[PDB]
Parts: structure tokens; C-alpha cells; sequence
């Protein structure tokens, strides 16, 4: 039906009470989590963190050198193209594919993130907006490279500001974004990708969001009801 769900935390900006919790917590249902963060605080939690259903995830990397010592030190995820590296920090959506292209051909599972802003939205371009970011990462990769990719929704006017999307609209964009796999990858490709939804993910409202058909899993901040957000992933 749906394949393997993922709950990611991005360790964006009490750490080890945390981990702790994470530790310490039975889950009863197949899912893979990720606690994606900072290089400098990437060591820390690969050392404080066992949970065997918990992989560590670092971010941003775009050297080759840089991917290779993430790799050594047991490093196999990456999180990519997440809202602040275009809009502050200038990251286009082909410099985000060839990050994504990079890291697959390095030999990580990447989360990439797209998403429209406020504007986009509006004016009814979320579609061309997202399908553009993505379409920019498919030219890069080939249909084999898919197995390790994994695509996050994130609405930017959900990130961080207490507006979630409705399941109505997290669904919608989920659909049109695996349709668009289905069309021009494959349709054992759409079937088999992780959508997760990011923007605004709490215990109350993941469950009601991961009932949609297009939705697998969430990315969220690193906070203790991360927790519930892997509980409503079934
Ligand atoms: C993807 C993501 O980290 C969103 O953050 P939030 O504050 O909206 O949960």
C-alpha cells in the first residue's frame, strides 16, 4: 500500500535530554527516523544516540571531500535544498540538484525539500513552482538513483510560522508531485517514493495528515514531540 514511512527531525538552531527520550522510546511499527544536524553538532549525536530505528542525517554539504569524510564517520543521509538555502542563502534549483546528484553518486539516501512561497501560492503557481524544483533534480539523477532519494513537501509559508496545511492542501501537493514521478520516471518509482509533509508538524495534527494517500512520514524540528510525530506515522 504505502511504502516504508520516514519522521525526520532537522536539528536546526537540552539536546541529550532529548536524545534520551528518543533512546528510550519503543516504536511498534516500521519506520525509519532521522534526526538530521549541524557538523558541529553531528558528533554529538551519532555518539549519544543507539535507537536502531534512528539514522543520523547531516545538511548542506556541496564538496565531494566534504561528502566522502560524512561517509567515513558513518554518516549515510543528507538533508538538501531546505527553505532558508533558497531563499537567504541563494541555493537555485539546479545548485540543489547537483547537491542531490553529488550525494546519491556519494552514497547517501537524500531528503530533498521543495516547496512555493507565500506569492507562489497565491497567484496559483504552487504547481509550476514545485514541479520546476523537482523536474531540476530529476535531470540530474538517473531512474536507478531514485531508490536513494526521498522528496519533502514543505510549504514555506508552513515552516516555522503556525500555519500547517490542511490535509486538503498537504495532499493535493503530495499527489500532484507523485503524479508528476508516475509521468516521467516511472509509475514503480511514484509508488515506491517517500513524500513526507514538512511545515507546522505536531503531535495533534500528524496523525490526521499521514491518513492522506500521498503522504509518508514529516520532517519537524528536534523537540519532544518529535515523538508523537513517529507515533502518527501509522
Ligand atoms: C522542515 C522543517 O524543519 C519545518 O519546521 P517547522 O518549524 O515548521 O516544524
Amino acid at each position: 500500500s504505502k511504502p516504508q514511512p520516514i519522521a525526520a527531525a532537522n536539528w536546526k538552531s537540552s539536546l541529550s535530554e532529548l536524545i534520551d527520550l528518543f533512546n528510550s522510546t519503543s516504536i511498534n511499527h516500521d519506520v525509519q527516523c532521522v534526526v538530521a544536524s549541524t557538523f558541529v553538532h553531528l558528533a554529538m549525536t551519532k555518539e549519544r544516540l543507539s535507537h536502531p530505528k534512528f539514522v543520523i542525517a547531516a545538511q548542506n554539504a556541496g564538496n565531494a571531500d566534504a561528502l566522502a569524510s560524512l561517509k567515513d564517520f558513518g554518516v549515510n543521509w543528507i538533508v538538501l535544498g531546505h527553505s532558508e538555502r533558497r531563499w537567504y542563502y541563494g541555493e537555485t534549483n539546479e545548485i540543489v540538484a547537483d547537491k542531490v546528484a553529488a550525494a546519491v553518486a556519494s552514497g547517501f539516501m537524500v531528503i530533498a525539500c521543495i516547496g512555493e512561497t507565500l506569492q507562489e501560492r497565491e497567484s496559483g503557481r504552487t504547481a509550476v513552482v514545485v514541479l520546476t524544483q523537482i523536474a531540476a533534480i530529476a535531470k540530474k539523477l538517473k531512474k536507478a538513483d531514485w531508490a536513494k532519494v526521498v522528496i519533502a513537501y514543505e510549504p514555506v509559508w508552513a515552516i516555522g510560522t503556525g500555519k500547517v496545511a490542511t490535509p486538503q492542501q498537504a495532499q493535493e501537493a503530495h499527489a500532484l508531485i507523485r503524479s508528476w514521478v508516475s509521468s516521467k520516471i516511472g509509475a514503480d518509482v511514484a509508488g515506491e517514493l517517500r513524500i513526507l509533509y514538512g511545515g507546522s508538524v505536531n503531535g495533534k495534527n500528524a496523525r490526521t495528515l499521514y491518513q492522506q494517500r500521498d503522504v509518508n512520514g514529516f520532517l519537524a524540528g528536534l523537540k519532544p514531540e518529535f515523538v508523537d510525530i513517529i507515533k502518527a506515522t501509522q
